[PDB]
Order: structure tokens, then C-alpha cells, then sequence
């Protein structure tokens, strides 16, 4: 034992004092140096850290490939497996893998944080079969998330390892040769001829045993009865990063065969505890594949499970006993494994029993019948037999990947060729704190037939025996009460269509026994081609990929974090407050002190200049006093190690005193607690407006927030050069400006001591533009005092918690009309939770105004703004600015016109709608107005009038599941509404081999802004853009740069660079005269030889611009960007869960730069909408505290979650006079789009309320955002709901009544 | 810098072009991503024509300043920065020289 | 010469497209620059001399 | 310049130098010089990628 060998891209690693704790992501990034896996979430959910695990399987007499999170592996469970990661198939300095190449060259590629990881999905399938299928392409990345792309390219360009212009040619992509794929290390090949043996680790804290047999097994738990098992350690490993849990002493079984053994017997199939999950999936497909149905009902309930449980990644190294044994409330096994009395051997040392798995394994939470010395040995799942038929159903928040919300097994027994009885279990999980089987229910069931009225006897008895209180954890109880009904009222139809034999139901009812089917992808992008004439070197316009592409792609891409750390680097760790409101009365660093490493604790006091801080000076950089949010950073501990930094900060204990809280905006507005005074905009008249209006529709709307959830979450290096004062920062942020001014105000030094450099970040979103210094400012006061290096990147749940996210919004509106649809009066009082600080909500509220009126012309109209303020983090810019949620409620109150109006909603919409010419509520001339043209494109394209006949049909076919089709509009102001910020400054040099170094105030996101930069300035100068390059983004280059933000920034740094550009012509104008048959090279060398300068500065200031909100004039924007969009989807009225058929985009970004970067714009922000109106959903406690706080929770679109067909065009002939080289932004502007989504979503539960619910066409229900499968399920109103009536039960009804 | 003084001469002269104290400006380094085809620091030229050069980069930055000190001329070096920052007017130039 | 710190030169190699900064004790950066890109044959763009 | 920290994982260079002023190099041998502590490469002009 002692030492621990593997290997890592055929390199041998010997680690001789391996630390239990340690997990291969860390080795391979400060030990191996190897920085191309990521840190995305620590957590398994986003896959951004994962690698492919190769051994020898003595069995299989074969080598096996299988991919792994290494954020939760072990190293000491890596002994003698070879590893390989990003860097170990490929790079730009040798060779790029096929699957590199193509991820990069399909545009799949943005911000690049997640590429490495989904890379090695990939590989790691081809490895495994080298021609698969297009589902095995997309099932390959359950377990990865991307949050730039939208996925479509990713899975396009991967679509070629299956079987108008284009984005890419599949071509010239070199062919995958299998036979030029690494070797699996020679060494291991001969290791593998020798017996295993039991080694011992030993860590700082903890103490690893990886036994090698059996016996070896039992005696240890003999001996050691409080020995924690581990094997995946997918469980284990949340328990102690997250819960603090600490196992001294820890044993893994994963070798022992016995745990292994998969035996096929006359009851069933057996399978070693210690088998992974998708080794149990393969066997039991193969099995179901093999075996009659009639036998493999069980089989299958197990797959359905297993085919939403986690991703590869997870599954390829979760094991069955470690799922039994963890014994979660949310298991989706054990549901199943109980339904149908699974089979469990259990043993100790000298002991040995076996027992079918029922509801008193389960005595209580996250406790088995297991004895402390007991192990789980194996498992039988059982062969079906006859007139037995099984189900297993799951219903989360997002499809893959995600926590049950209710998950189920059901089995029922018949007697002989009967409809009757014999024995039945209903067994389900996520309705109290551990799994349980609803006996009481099914008891009164035995001996009865399958009938209507059983369906409602059950039905009755589950609303009954499956009761959850007002406080049941997880809240959602209408709809976790619902699911339950649900579940069994499939489980009963399904039973029917079984019964019938088969080998009738209404017709109508079919669908709802169908299980969840995946749909063949049809994607089409539809861009100009350039002028015939146009230069070959001039790539403006060209679907020229991502600069940086491939070396995201191959992970040499440098991050902040990438960055090695110096030899004294020093690592800092926030310590924050676990309260809304209260005093800080005591602050005890005792026991963090005791903390090895520990070097020391930051606190106000510390802080050499001034902890006035924040936008508006609103913020403390260290709380002093009192704590206005939970999150808000009260000091911070600076350690040798991240992990004794988190450690000691752990410890550091604060006492409290709570001060009375405001939390929610219906809480502020009652305090009138707000920051400034009201915003206003208001036309016409008003009074007037709704006495000549037909029709008058009140209502409230509420928006739900939303994490920006960037794959690279916040994070900063400081470097202090000890010499005045001086200070080098490596930060990710969009605003290196902010992040200069405020580290040097709270140090007290002139802001030319401080210099900021970003090279890029991996996502930003507008997360990054101001509440990056909340890092920034910390780990800078942690170089000043320490004198030594010191960095911080964020843990997900220190990012989701204490950074902020878009505001949440809450409406009250009026709106008058005719009975025609045409608006004539608006009245809509919009409120913004705007947490503890000022911020940018005040912008944010400005912008939103700005856009209440979406694309339609209303002659009096009223909207007022407020900010509250609340004892929340701070919520901040968030791609849209506050446009989104205006756009929502405008498009809300304008479905319900048309609902009332009983209209076509596109025809509502289409006589509202501007037309050239026109002026904004805001006064500002609409010129170039092309949303008509989008509008009558996209109704074409997308076959909107002939798919709404389809949609009608299916929904008169289909009685549980319907369809829903919507197409929106939409229109965005163009520029920052502060006058001041609509500047940029760029710097240009050429040096004397010709090569041009060009800086601009931009950052890079992702988003392909220096990409663009090179293209303007090649095109300006007429040089290939292989001779120009751009390095980073520094405060050294380029001063005084507003934030990367607006979506304005290739318009306004592409006029900057373009103008330096023309500089340089200027001087070089004379030497290409004298020598006109001349080289770029001849003439830049001539005109250094006569000492002309080749260094210049540019610049730029958008014109026209001041609006005013005292006299309702002035451009407010510079010109607006349009788009529409058509949605079609279909939702399960019985689950809430929905399929994205189909969506149509049209969006104009005039005379495009980069049509791959826009549409990959386009695509990007289309999915963020649809996550924030569908999908993504924060919860917090009602005293403040955030409960979502990472990937497993809180549920961003998945791979699956885009729409199947997936249509996007650039409008053709509509350059843009007002922008460079006549482009429009894209950045934000089709992020709204995302609502057609919603929209559609609403049709369809309006055509499930006709069908089960009232009856009242134009009935106006309340739908808020997201549209989660909670609400979607809750508004489908049925007799299922009706039984599950929160509260208000069977046994309430009032003693009188008549008002 | 190599210990002759030069970037304490172009602090100098820099304050002077300018007219505010030496204490408001500060050289960090030298760097070919902020000043590129730089001839050597070499035949004693460096402060006669580095100084030249600093000294016409500040011309420019006066003359961008103007406006804002005409607008307020009692006000401090700081107000017509900062007004000039506002107004969105450039305060960053390049300087050059040659003898 | 007898300068009393002698000649010195830290690399850092970024690792993309060439790139590599510079931290020297020299009085010519732009040859330093130049000679090192003609070595590496990269374009004196990818190469910072501080 | 020496008084920058080093990375956690910078590496430092020596020079090999002639002893003789005038002579053909014939041989080159690092077998010796591979068996030191920390030796991790020896350069020589074949190495230059430019
Ligand atoms: C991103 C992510 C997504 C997930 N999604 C799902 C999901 O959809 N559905 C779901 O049910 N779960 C889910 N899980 C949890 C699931 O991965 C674990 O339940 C897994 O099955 C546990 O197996 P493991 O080998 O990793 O266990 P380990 O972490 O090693 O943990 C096992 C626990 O079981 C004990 N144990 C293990 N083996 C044995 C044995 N043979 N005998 C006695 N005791 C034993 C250990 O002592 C410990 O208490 C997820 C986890 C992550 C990180
Ligand atoms: N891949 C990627 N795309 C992105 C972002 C990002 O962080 N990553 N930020 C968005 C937001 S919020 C803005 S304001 C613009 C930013 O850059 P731009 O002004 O050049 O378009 O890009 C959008 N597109
Ligand atoms: O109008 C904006 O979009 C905006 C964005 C960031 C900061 C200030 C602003 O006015
Ligand atoms: O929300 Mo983007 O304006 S940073
Ligand atoms: O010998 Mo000095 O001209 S450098
Ligand atoms: S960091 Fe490993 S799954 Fe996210
Ligand atoms: S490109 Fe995937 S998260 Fe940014
Ligand atoms: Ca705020």
C-alpha cells in the first residue's frame, strides 16, 4: 500500500503520499499543471471537469473507455486506470483531434469554458463506438452544460461522425482513424497479470483502505463498524464538500469481485453492489432486447429511470448499492426496487441474509436495515411475470439530468388471465423524507378489478395517505400531490392497454401511456452570401469561426484560474453573512486560526483607504456593523491551501442581533422601501384613451429572477509589486475600469498605480460588469497586506449566492382596446427587487420602460418604475437590461387582448404593431423599422398558418397532451442609455515585420468580439487578418473604457480600431506612393527607416444622443435591432413536462460582420430566454435565504431542451447605416425571443383548460414566469387537481354562505 | 531606467508640460505594448528625445482639455478631466519625435 | 561594463499562438522582442517585452 | 528582474559555453550531465523552431 500509481495521458503518475480527499481535478490542475479540465460547479452537474477513464476489465478480457466527473472522483480510486483529458487527444502546437477540430470549426465554441469538457464526452463515445448514432451523439452530453451556444452547433458539426451559404464545410474535416488513437499504457498492460491487494492512504484528515477481497471487507467493518463505504462516490463526495461531513476512515470495495459479479438466474438478474449504473443499463437492455415483454416489465421501469438519472459521467461510476444505501428521499431506483420487492443479499463477517426490498427497509431519513457491520453484497432484479405489469415514471424541472420532484415504481399482480387484483404497489419518493410505498391505499385495492372505479378509489386514497403539510420541504405541494394522482392514473391506463392484450382505450387517451420519445434534429441556417467581388482577404461578412476556437477546443485556452500561481501565492476565501438582516455584535477567528495554513483574516479594519464602495458609493467592501443580505461579505480568510482558506473561514464565528427584514417587493412596497423616486414615461391621454376603449383588462404579472450561471464563475488574481503602491491584476470582469478605480479607492492610491488585464472570461453575461469587484476588491486588499500573491475564484454556491442576477419584476397593468384588438390606453406600474445596493437597477428600470411598448403603437400610454430595496444580494445587469421583463409584460397584457377580443393573436398583433416612420412612446423616430419584414418572413418560413391547423387537429385527437404555436415580435434600443458610457478607445501598433498588435476597451465573453475586431481592422487596412493580432484587454492600452455591455461594443470599438486603422493608412500613404508595386512589409519597413510613427490611438463617440425624461425628447438610442420568432411545442397535461417542437427565427442584424458569430448570438441568447421564461427558477426561504445554490437545483436548458427543429435566418438586404461597416448589435435583442416559447406554452394549456377545466374561451387565466413544469401542471385544472386542492380538502367547506 | 534617471527627468518634464505636480503622474515601465519600435536606450538622446515626445503627447492632452478649462477656469485639473471624461472627449494620445 | 546586476531574463510562455512575455534587464526591448520572434518564427505581435 | 517571484513551476536555464576559440564541436555528450537532481532537457540548436 502507500503508494498509489496511475497514469495520466500515458504519462506514469507516483504519488507517494496520496490524500484521500484529493480529487483528480485538483491533481491534474496544481499538481500535473494540466489546466485544460475545468472547475464548473464541484457538484456533477455540469461536466465542464470531465476526462475519460481507460483499465483493464478482467471479464471482459478487454480495455474499457468510460468518461468521469473529475470534480467528484477520488484519486484514490484511480489505482492502475489511465486517465486522459483534454490535452491527451490533441492540441494546436501538435494536432487537433477530429472531435476538437469539429466542435471548433461547427462554431460550437464560445466563450469556450465548457468546450474541454463536452470534447471528452465525445471522444470518450467515439472510443467507445466510432460510428454512432445521432441519439448516442446527444445522449453523450446528459451530463454537460453549455451556456453561450444554444447546443445546436455543437451537436451539428458532432452529427458528422454519424452514419444559400453554410456555416461550415464538413468536407475538409479530417476523417477519425481510429488506429492513430493513444495506446492504453504498456505498464498497466502488464500490471494487469497481477493479484490486487489491499493498499492503505493516508491524508491530512482521512484515512482511504481500497480492500481487495471480500474477507478483507467484512473483517475491516468488523472492526471498524463506523467506516464509511465508498465507490462512485458521487454521494460521499457532496456529503463533504457541501454538508460538512468528515469520514476519518473510508473503504472501497470497488475491487472486490464479488461486488461485480452480474449473474442471470431463474428470478431475475443479479447484479454486485459495486456495479455501476450503466453496466446494470447495458445488461438490462441487452435482456429487454433478448426477453419476452412479458418479462422484462421490470427491466424496463429500471431503464426508463436510469435513461433521466444523472449523465454518462455519473452513471459510469455511481454504483447500485451506493444509490440503495444512500437511501435519498429522492431516489429513482429505490422507488422501483421496492414496487417490486428487489432482492437484497446483505453480509457481515460470519453473516449472511437476503430479503426482498419493502417499505420497512426504510425505517427512516437516510436510514436502511442495515447493521452497522452489514454491507450490501448484491442485488436480483426480478424477471416479470405473468399478468404482472410494472411502471416508473419521473417528473423534475428540466428532463435530463436533474432531482426528482416525484418519482415512482408501480407493480400490480393479477389473477390468472383475470382483471383482478391479486397483489399491488405504489411506491414512490419525493413525498416525505425517505421512500414509501402507499399501502393503505393499495391494501384496500386486493381482490378488486381494474376499473373506473378503482382509478377513483386510488385516486381518493392517495389524496388522503400521501399528505403534505404547508411547510413540506421542497414546497410545491399542489403539484407534488398532483403527480402523484398522475403517476397512477397513467400506471392505470397503460395497465388497460396491457390488458387488452394488444400484443380499447379511447383513442383520445393514448398518448398518455406513451413514454417520452426523442424526435430526429432538422436544423437550417440561412444567411447572405458576400459580394461576388468582394477580396478574398476581406473576411467581413464571412462565417469566419471564433479566433480562439480551437485552442478551446484543445484546453490551452487560459482562464484567470489557468494561470500557474506564483511560488508564494497566497489563496483567499470570503466569509459571509448567514443572515438578511441583523448587527454584527461579535466576530470570533479562535478556531479558524487553528486551521493549518491559516495566514490570516480580513476584516474593515484592515482596509487601508476607504470601505465605501458600489457604483453609487451604496456598498461596504467589508461589512461593519450590520449584514443587509445573507451573502453579504463580512471579511474574508487568506490560507497556503483553497481548501484550508474554506476550512478556516468555515469556523470563524459571528454572533448576531436581527434587525426587522425586508425581503419580497410586496415587503418593500408595504415599507415603502425603495431606492430614489419613481420612474416615469407618459404620452397622450390617458383618461381619454380609456373611455373611447371598447374592452378594459386589469391584472398582476410577476417575473421569477435568474442566474447568469457562466460556466467560469468569478474569480481574480492580485499581484503586488511592493513599489508605490502598485498592483497587477488578472480578473475576469467586462469592466477592467470599475475594477482599476475601485481597487485603488479602497487602497488609497492614485488609480495609475493599478493595472488591470483581462484576457477573457468564460461567459459574463453582465454578471461580470460591476459585481466583479466584490472579488476583486477583497483579494486585492489580501496582496496589500500579505505583500504576496493571492487569488479567488468562487465555488458555484458562493457565486449564486452572494453576485446577484437579473431583477426580478413585478406588474400591475390596464390596458384599453377595441373589440377589433387595436390598443388605445396603457397603464402599467412596473417594481424591481433590487436587493441591498443601488447598483445598475436604476439603468436597468430605464431600459425597461423604454421597451413596454415592444412593437406596438399605443397613443396613451403610462408606465412608472420603482426600485426596491431589499435585504437581498444585489441584483445587477443580466444580457437584456431589464428589457426582457418589460417585453414579457407588454406581451402578456397583448395576449389577453386577443384572448378577449376572441382573435387571432397574430393579427392582434400585426395592426398594433409600428410602421416606418412612427415615434415610440418615448418620442423617438423608428426609422428602418424592419420588423414587418422579419414578421411576414417568418409566417412564411415557419408555414405559421398551415401548422395551426395541425395544432388544432392534435389537440382534438389528444385529451392529456396538447400543442401550443405562438410567433413574437420584438424590437431593442441600440446604446447605453447613460450618454457618457457611449465611448471607445483603441490602440494600434505595427511592428517592423509588418504584424499589427491591436488593444481595444472590450473584453472578450465569448461573444467573438476581438474576432470581429481583426476582421474590421484587415478589412480597413486590406491585410489578411493572419497579420494582426489581438492579446488582451488591459488598463495599460486603453483608459477609461466603459463596460463590455450594451451589445454596442463591435460598434462602437469597431469605429475605434477602424479609425486608428485609417491613422495608419495616412502615414503609410506616401510610401505606398513611392513605391506602389510595393508589400505591406515594404512599406511599413520604409516608413520606420524615415522614423514615421506606427503607433496610434482611435476613437469614437455615437452620435445624437440625450434623451430626457422631463420633456419626453432626445434619442435615447442610436437605432433598435429586430427580430421574430415562431414557436410551436407540446406539453403533458398530466405531468407538466413540454417538447420545443419547433421554432422559426428572423432576426435583423443588418449587413452582419461574422453570420457564424451572429446566429451563434442569436441561437445563444434565443436558449438564456427560454431558460428564464421556462425552465430557471431561484428559491429562497422566507427569511432570505437563497435554497438553490448550484447545477443539481437550479435548472439552465440542457442539450435536450432546445427545440427539435431549430430555424434561423439573418434578414437579407437591410445594411445598417447607422453602425460599422453596416452591422447592427446582436448580443442582447433576441434573448426575448425566448417568450414565444412561453406563448406557445400558454396556447396550450388554454386548449388543456378547454379541455378538462371551464369552458369559458375568452376566461383569462394568470401564467407567471418561468413557466415551470409546476405551473404548467397546476393550470391544466382536471379532476386530478381538484382532488389535491391545497388545503381546502373534502373536509372544508364553510358552515354558511351568501356574502 | 538603468539608474541615469530618465523617467524621473520625464516625470519632470511631463509636470511642467502639463502643470500639475510630479506627484499626479508616475511611469510604471517600459513595455513594446504600450510604445512599439523603440531604439535602444542609447547615446544619451533618451532624455532630449523621450522628453519631446512626452512633451507632445501632453500638448495634445491641453488641447483636448481647453474647451473644459475655458468653461471653468478656476476649477482643478480633476474638474476638467472629469468633464472632459463626461463629455466623452479622448484622454489617452501618443507622443512622437523626431530629430 | 561591471554592472552591478548582470544580465537577466524571465519567460513566460502563455501557451497560445505563440505568445510569450518578458521580464528583462535590457536597454533595447524591441530587438530583445524581434530576436525572440525570429527564433520562435512567430510574428513580433505574439512577443511583449516588459 | 531576479527579484520577481518565481511560478511554483519555473524552471532555470544554464548556458553550455565553448572553451576553446576556434575548433570544430565534433561531439556532444549529456549523459552526465541527464543523471543530475532536476535535469529536465538540454537544448541545443537542433531545438530552434525558428
Ligand atoms: C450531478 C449528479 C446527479 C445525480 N442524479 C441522480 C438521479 O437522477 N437519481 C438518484 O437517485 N440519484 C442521483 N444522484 C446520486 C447518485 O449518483 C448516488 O445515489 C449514486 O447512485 C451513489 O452511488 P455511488 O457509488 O457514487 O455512491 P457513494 O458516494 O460511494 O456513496 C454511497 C453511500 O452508500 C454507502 N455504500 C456504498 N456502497 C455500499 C455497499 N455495497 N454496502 C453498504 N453501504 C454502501 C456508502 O457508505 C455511502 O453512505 C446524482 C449525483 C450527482 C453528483
Ligand atoms: N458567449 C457569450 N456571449 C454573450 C455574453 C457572454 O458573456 N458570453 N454577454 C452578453 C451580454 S449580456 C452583452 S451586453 C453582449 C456583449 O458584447 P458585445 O457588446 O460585443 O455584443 O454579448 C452577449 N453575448
Ligand atoms: O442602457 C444600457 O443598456 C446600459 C447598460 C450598462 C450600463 C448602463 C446602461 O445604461
Ligand atoms: O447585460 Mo450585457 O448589457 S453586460
Ligand atoms: O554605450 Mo550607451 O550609448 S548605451
Ligand atoms: S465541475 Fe465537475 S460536474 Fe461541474
Ligand atoms: S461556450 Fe459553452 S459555456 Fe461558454
Ligand atoms: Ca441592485
Amino acid at each position: 500500500a502507500d503508494e498509489l500509481v496511475f497514469f495520466v495521458n500515458g504519462k506514469k503518475v507516483v504519488e507517494k503520499n496520496a490524500d484521500p480527499e484529493t480529487t483528480l481535478l485538483a491533481y491534474l490542475r496544481r499538481k500535473l499543471g494540466l489546466r485544460g479540465t475545468k472547475l464548473g460547479c464541484g457538484e456533477g452537474g455540469c461536466g465542464a471537469c470531465t476526462v475519460m477513464l481507460s483499465k483493464y476489465d478482467r471479464l471482459q478480457d478487454k480495455i474499457i473507455h468510460f468518461s468521469a466527473n473529475a470534480c467528484l472522483a477520488p484519486i484514490c480510486t484511480l489505482h492502475h486506470v489511465a486517465v486522459t483529458t483534454v490535452e491527451g487527444i490533441g492540441s494546436t502546437k501538435t494536432r487537433l483531434h477530429p472531435v476538437q477540430e469539429r466542435i471548433a470549426k461547427s462554431h460550437g465554441s464560445q466563450c469556450g469554458f465548457c468546450t474541454p469538457g463536452i470534447v471528452m464526452s465525445m471522444y470518450t463515445l467515439l472510443r467507445n463506438q466510432p460510428e454512432p448514432t445521432v441519439e448516442e451523439i446527444e445522449d453523450a452530453f446528459q451530463g454537460n452544460l453549455c451556456r453561450c451556444t444554444g447546443y445546436r452547433p455543437i451537436l451539428q458539426g458532432f452529427r458528422t461522425f454519424a452514419k444559400s451559404p453554410s456555416l461550415f464545410n464538413p468536407e475538409e474535416f479530417m476523417p477519425l482513424d481510429p488506429t492513430q488513437e493513444p495506446i492504453f499504457p504498456p505498464e498497466l498492460l502488464r500490471l494487469k497479470d497481477v493479484p490486487p491487494k489491499q493498499l492503505r492512504f493516508e491524508g491530512e484528515r482521512v484515512t482511504w483502505i481500497q480492500a481487495s477481497t471480500l474477507k478483507e471487507l467484512l473483517d475491516l467493518k468488523a472492526q471498524h463498524p463506523e467506516a464509511k463505504l465508498v465507490v462512485g462516490n458521487t454521494e460521499i463526495g457532496i456529503e463533504m464538500k457541501f454538508k460538512n461531513q468528515l469520514f476519518p476512515m473510508i473503504i472501497c470495495p470497488a475491487w472486490i469481485p464479488e461486488l461485480n459479479a452480474v449473474e442471470h438466474g431463474p428470478e431475475g438478474i443479479s447484479f454486485g453492489a459495486a456495479c455501476a449504473l450503466s453496466s446494470v443499463e447495458k445488461t438490462l437492455l441487452e435482456a429487454v432486447a433478448k426477453l419476452p415483454t412479458q418479462k422484462t416489465e421490470v427491466f424496463r421501469g429500471v431503464l426508463e429511470q436510469l435513461r433521466w438519472f444523472a449523465g454518462k459521467q455519473v452513471k459510469s461510476v455511481a454504483s447500485l448499492g451506493g444509490n440503495i444505501i444512500t437511501a435519498s428521499p429522492i431516489s429513482d431506483l429505490n422507488p422501483v426496487f421496492m414496487a417490486s420487492g428487489t432482492k437484497l443479499t446483505i453480509v457481515s463477517r460470519g453473516t449472511r441474509r437476503t430479503v426482498p426490498m419493502d417499505h420497512t427497509f426504510f425505517p427512516s431519513y437516510r436510514k436502511t436495515l442495515l447493521g452497522p457491520e452489514e454491507i450490501l453484497l448484491s442485488i436480483e432484479i426480478p424477471y416479470s411475470r405473468e399478468d404482472e405489469f410494472f411502471s416508473a415514471f419521473k417528473q423534475a424541472s428540466r428532463r435530463e439530468d436533474d432531482i426528482a420532484k416525484v418519482t415512482c415504481g408501480m407493480r400490480v399482480l393479477f389473477q390468472p388471465g383475470s382483471m383482478q387484483v391479486k397483489e399491488l404497489a405504489l411506491c414512490y419518493g419525493g413525498m416525505a423524507d425517505r421512500t414509501i410505498s402507499a399501502l393503505k391505499t393499495t391494501q384496500k385495492q386486493l381482490s378488486k378489478f381494474w376499473n373506473e372505479k378503482l382509478l377513483q378509489d386510488v385516486c381518493a386514497g392517495l389524496a388522503e395517505e400521501l399528505s403534505l403539510s404547508p411547510d413540506a420541504p421542497g414546497g410545491m405541494i399542489e403539484f407534488r400531490r398532483t403527480l402523484t394522482l398522475s403517476f397512477f392514473f397513467k400506471f392505470y391506463l397503460t395497465v388497460l392497454k396491457k390488458l387488452g392484450k394488444d400484443s380499447k382505450l379511447d383513442p383520445t387517451y393514448t398518448s398518455a401511456t406513451l413514454l417520452f420519445q426523442k424526435h430526429p434534429p432538422a436544423n437550417i441556417q440561412l444567411f447572405q452570401e458576400v459580394p461576388n467581388g468582394q477580396s478574398k482577404e476581406d473576411t467581413v461578412g464571412r462565417p469566419l469561426p471564433h479566433l480562439a476556437a480551437a485552442m478551446q477546443a484543445s484546453g490551452e485556452a487560459v482562464y484567470c484560474d489557468d494561470i500557474p500561481r506564483y511560488e508564494n501565492e497566497l489563496f483567499l476565501r470570503l466569509v459571509t453573512s448567514t443572515r438578511a438582516h441583523a448587527k454584527i455584535k461579535s466576530i470570533d477567528v479562535s478556531e479558524a486560526q487553528k486551521v493549518p495554513g491559516f495566514v490570516c483574516f480580513l476584516s474593515a479594519d484592515d482596509i487601508p483607504g476607504s470601505n465605501e464602495t458600489g457604483l453609487f458609493n451604496d456598498e461596504t467592501v467589508f461589512a461593519k456593523d450590520t449584514v443587509t443580505c445573507v451573502g453579504h461579505i463580512i471579511g474574508a480568510v487568506v490560507a497556503d491551501t483553497p481548501e484550508h482558506a474554506e476550512r478556516a473561514a468555515h469556523v470563524v464565528k459571528v454572533t448576531y442581533e436581527d434587525l426587522p427584514a425586508i425581503i419580497t417587493i410586496e415587503d418593500a412596497i408595504k415599507n415603502n422601501s425603495f431606492y430614489g423616486s419613481e420612474l416615469k414615461i407618459e404620452k397622450g391621454d390617458l383618461k381619454k384613451g380609456f373611455s373611447e376603449a371598447d374592452n378594459v383588462v386589469s391584472g398582476e404579472l410577476y417575473i421569477g429572477g435568474q442566474d447568469h450561471f457562466y460556466l467560469e464563475t468569478h474569480c481574480t488574481i492580485a499581484i503586488p509589486k511592493g513599489e508605490e503602491g502598485e498592483m497587477e491584476l488578472f480578473v475576469s470582469t467586462q469592466n477592467a475600469m470599475k475594477t482599476q478605480s475601485f481597487v485603488a479607492k479602497m487602497l488609497g492610491v492614485p488609480v495609475n498605480r493599478i493595472l488591470v488585464r483581462v484576457k477573457r472570461m468564460g461567459g459574463g453575461f453582465g454578471g461580470k460588469e460591476t459585481r466583479s469587484t466584490l472579488v476583486s476588491v477583497a483579494v486585492a486588499l489580501a496582496a496589500y497586506k500579505t505583500g504576496h500573491p493571492v487569488r479567488c475564484m468562487l465555488d458555484r454556491n458562493e457565486d449564486m449566492l452572494i453576485t446577484g442576477g437579473r431583477h426580478p419584476f413585478l406588474a400591475r397593468y390596464k390596458v384599453g382596446f377595441m373589440k377589433t384588438g387595436t390598443i388605445v390606453a396603457l397603464e402599467v406600474d412596473h417594481y424591481s427587487n433590487a436587493g441591498n445596493s443601488r447598483d445598475l437597477s436604476h439603468s436597468i428600470m430605464e431600459r425597461a420602460l423604454f421597451h413596454m411598448d415592444n412593437c406596438y403603437k399605443i397613443p396613451n400610454i403610462r408606465g412608472t418604475g420603482r426600485l426596491c430595496k431589499t435585504n437581498l444580494s444585489s441584483n445587477t445587469a443580466f444580457r437584456g437590461f431589464g428589457g426582457p421583463q418589460a417585453l414579457f409584460i407588454a406581451e402578456n397584457w397583448m395576449s389577453e387582448v386577443a384572448v378577449t377580443c376572441g382573435l387571432p393573436a397574430e393579427e392582434v398583433r400585426w395592426k398594433n404593431m409600428y410602421k416606418e416612420g412612427d415615434l415610440t412612446h418615448f418620442n423617438q423616430r423608428l426609422e428602418g423599422f424592419s420588423v414587418p419584414r422579419c414578421w411576414d418572413e417568418c409566417l412564411k418560413s415557419s408555414q405559421y398558418y398551415a401548422r395551426k391547423s395541425e395544432v388544432d387537429k392534435f389537440n382534438k385527437e389528444n385529451c392529456w397532451k396538447k400543442r401550443g404555436l405562438c410567433i413574437i415580435p420584438t424590437k431593442f434600443g441600440i446604446s447605453f442609455t447613460v450618454p457618457f458610457l457611449n465611448q471607445a478607445g483603441a490602440l494600434i501598433h505595427v511592428y517592423t515585420d509588418g504584424s499589427v498588435l491591436v488593444s481595444h476597451g472590450g473584453t472578450e465573453m465569448g461573444q467573438g468580439l476581438h474576432t470581429k475586431m481583426v476582421q474590421v481592422a484587415s478589412k480597413a487596412l486590406k491585410i489578411p487578418i493572419s497579420k494582426i493580432y489581438i492579446s488582451e484587454t488591459s488598463t495599460n492600452t486603453v483608459p477609461n473604457s466603459s463596460p463590455t455591455a450594451a451589445s454596442v461594443s463591435t460598434d462602437i470599438y469597431g469605429q475605434a480600431v477602424y479609425e486608428a486603422c485609417q491613422t495608419i493608412l495616412k502615414r503609410l500613404e506616401p510610401f505606398k506612393k513611392k513605391n506602389p508595386d510595393g508589400s505591406w512589409e515594404d512599406w511599413v519597413m520604409a516608413a520606420y527607416q524615415d522614423r514615421v510613427s506606427l503607433s496610434t490611438t482611435g476613437f469614437y463617440r455615437t452620435p445624437n444622443l440625450g434623451y430626457s425624461f422631463e420633456t419626453n425628447s432626445g434619442n435615447a438610442f442610436h437605432y433598435f435591432t429586430y427580430g421574430v420568432a415562431c414557436s410551436e411545442v407540446e406539453i403533458d397535461c398530466l405531468t407538466g413536462d413540454h417538447k420545443n417542437l419547433r421554432t422559426d427565427i428572423v432576426m435583423d442584424v443588418g449587413s452582419s460582420l461574422n453570420p457564424a458569430i451572429d446566429i451563434g448570438q442569436v441561437e445563444g441568447a434565443f436558449v438564456q430566454g427560454l431558460g428564464l421564461f421556462t425552465l430557471e427558477e431561484l428559491h429562497y426561504s422566507p427569511e432570505g435565504s437563497l435554497h438553490t445554490r448550484g447545477p443539481s437545483t437550479y435548472k439552465i436548458p440542457a442539450f435536450g431542451s432546445i427545440p427539435t427543429e431549430f430555424r434561423v435566418s439573418l434578414l437579407r438586404d437591410c445594411p445598417n447605416k447607422k453602425a460599422i461597416y453596416a452591422s447592427k448589435a446582436v448580443g442582447e435583442p433576441p434573448l426575448f425571443l425566448g417568450a414565444s416559447v412561453f406563448f406557445a406554452i400558454k396556447d396550450a394549456i388554454r386548449a388543456a383548460r378547454a379541455q378538462h377545466t371551464n369552458n369559458n374561451t375568452k376566461e383569462l387565466f394568470r401564467l407567471d414566469s418561468p413557466a415551470t413544469p409546476e405551473k404548467i401542471r397546476n393550470a391544466c385544472v382536471d379532476k386530478f387537481t381538484t382532488l389535491c386542492v391545497t388545503g381546502a380538502p373534502g373536509n372544508c367547506k364553510p358552515w354558511s354562505l351568501r356574502v
